[PDB]
């Protein structure tokens, strides 16, 4: 039926409502770290989040989601591998029902126990549906979490998880600061990939940051108590909404770090 991360609608299912997943560029991949070449031309990242509009918050029946204002340049992605400017649009989480998975991208084969999303979006095309159908169109930085210390930025994230537990609840969630969630280290791999969701469009910039952000169990137990599910529907807990890596095929990974 539609898709999700069960038996019988997972991302080995995919490919039926959305040939493009078994693509030349999708995501995510594994970062073989010893194959990965540092380019010295690749610019610092430049992330310029002091102006940041949180909107609202969402359980969309896959993830949860922070929504920005995207109308003008307020919060925005610069410099790395990235010609232009993009606009923050969204974040939102993948997660396992065991701290020993729940990333998308890998790291020699090692899992995190999650995998943040901040989902950007290029200028020039004047809107994000315009931006999915280039090959530009969109930069994802991703952030892997580790289970360890609790990350203080992040609570005012899982204090209201209650609140949208079942698909389709939404609540207002502003002033929200992106930047509590940054790890220390801006240095990252880049490679060019896809939407890891349906469409699975290879839109994206991929930026993955090397240093993980540690959270600690209480934080993550909030996460696997959502639902896929909506209300009066039987409970299904939200947990493993990764989908695996994918074949590298024809790409080089590039490090920003030696
Ligand atoms: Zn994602």
């Amino acid at each position: 039926h539609h898709w999700g991360y069960g038996k019988h609608n997972g991302p080995e299912h995919w490919h039926k409502d959305f040939p493009i997943a078994k693509g030349e560029r999708q995501s995510p991949v594994d970062i073989d770290t010893h194959t990965a070449k540092y380019d010295p031309s690749l610019k610092p990242l430049s992330v310029s989040y002091d102006q940041a509009t949180s909107l609202r918050i969402l359980n969309n029946g896959h993830s949860f989601q922070v929504t920005f204002d995207d109308s003008q340049d307020k919060a925005v992605l610069k410099g790395g591998p990235l010609d232009g400017t993009y606009r923050l649009l969204q974040f939102h989480f993948h997660w396992g029902s065991l701290d020993g998975q729940g990333s998308e991208h890998t790291v020699d084969k090692k899992k995190y126990a999650a995998e943040l999303h901040l989902v950007h979006w290029n200028t020039k095309y004047g809107d994000v549906g315009k931006a999915v159908q280039q090959p530009d169109g969109l930069a994802v930085l991703g952030i892997f979490l580790k289970v360890g210390s609790a990350k203080p930025g992040l609570q005012k994230v899982v204090d209201v998880l209650d609140s949208i537990k079942t698909e389709g609840k939404s609540a207002d969630f502003t002033n929200f600061d992106p930047r509590g969630l940054l790890p220390e280290s801006l240095d990252y791999w880049t490679y060019p990939g896809s939407l890891t969701t349906p469409p699975l469009a290879e839109c994206v910039t991929w930026i993955v940051l090397k240093e993980p952000i540690s959270v600690s169990s209480e934080q993550v137990l909030k996460f696997r108590k959502l639902n896929f599910n909506g209300e009066g529907e039987p409970e299904e807990l939200m947990v493993d909404n990764w989908r695996p890596a994918q074949p590298l095929k024809n790409r080089q990974i590039k490090a920003s770090f030696k």
